[PDB]
């Protein structure tokens, strides 16, 4: 409905800043409303949903085991590693890992999972294969949430995020068991609080993964819907804003709380 757009405009003005933003349907794929659709963003840590469905990719090949255990040194643990940084000595299963990247935003396990399916150059690959031909990953942890301006390593387009969370989570390039698993991680989230969900009314459904990055980018990617049940996918990124965080996150829940009211 334009009057998000309105919303969109407005975040826009409060921020200093672009702001790009896609709703979709779900069951369709039809594009309900548009801003910067084609511009590119910064992905920040909303890329480990996408690597997280290439991993699975790979135990539907028979190529990986969710049950598999990972082992790990202090060396390459990062900064915000929650999960990892308790299991040093233990390591992690493959499963443990896509749960501490996805909702608990673990760097370190991200990074772990990376090696595991071939680095950014595969990721990247695996998108190109599935249909999306813009996002690409090119750095590892905490270096891709540099957002240098006009830098497209490690960016994505509003549109193609979509198209591409929808292809993952309701598409046939996932079985079945994997699609459900990576929607359950994404509703387990549990530090995307401040944004979309705190818009969402008592009963809906949501799997969300959101972002933070240098130089004001905030973004997040989400499936909604009434009922318990999603039926949209929400796409929100923006960079540039010298705004505080809880600036950035009153303006992304202030466009969710708009996408709701004209649903």
């Amino acid at each position: 409905h334009p009057e998000t757009l309105v919303k969109v405009k407005d975040a826009e003005d409060q921020l200093g800043a672009r702001v790009g933003y896609i709703e979709l349907d779900l069951n369709s794929g039809k594009i309900l409303e548009s801003f910067r659709p084609e511009e590119r963003f910064p992905m920040m840590s909303t890329f480990k949903v996408l690597l997280c469905g290439a991993v699975l990719s790979r135990v539907d090949a028979g190529q990986e085991q969710l049950g598999r255990r990972i082992h790990y040194s202090q060396n390459d643990l990062v900064e915000y590693s929650p999960v990892t940084e308790k299991h040093l000595t233990d390591g992690m299963t493959v499963r443990e890992l896509c749960s501490a990247a996805i909702t608990m935003g673990d760097n370190t396990a991200a990074n772990l999972l990376l090696t595991t399916i071939g680095g950014p150059k595969e990721l990247t690959a695996f998108l190109h294969n599935m249909g999306d031909h813009v996002t690409r990953l090119d750095r590892w942890e905490p270096e891709l949430n540099e957002a240098i301006p006009n830098d497209e390593r490690d960016t994505t387009m509003p549109a193609a995020m979509a198209t591409t969370l929808r292809k993952l989570l309701t598409g046939e390039l996932l079985t079945l068991a994997s699609r459900q698993q990576l929607i359950d991680w994404m509703e387990a989230d549990k530090v995307a609080g401040p944004l979309l969900r705190s818009a969402l009314p008592a009963g809906w459904f949501i799997a969300d993964k959101s972002g933070a990055g240098e130089r004001g980018s905030r973004g997040i990617i989400a499936a909604l819907g009434p009922d318990g049940k999603p039926s949209r996918i929400v796409v929100i990124y923006t960079t540039g804003s010298q705004a505080t965080m809880d600036e950035r996150n009153r303006q992304i829940a202030e466009i969710g709380a708009s996408l709701i009211k004209h649903w």
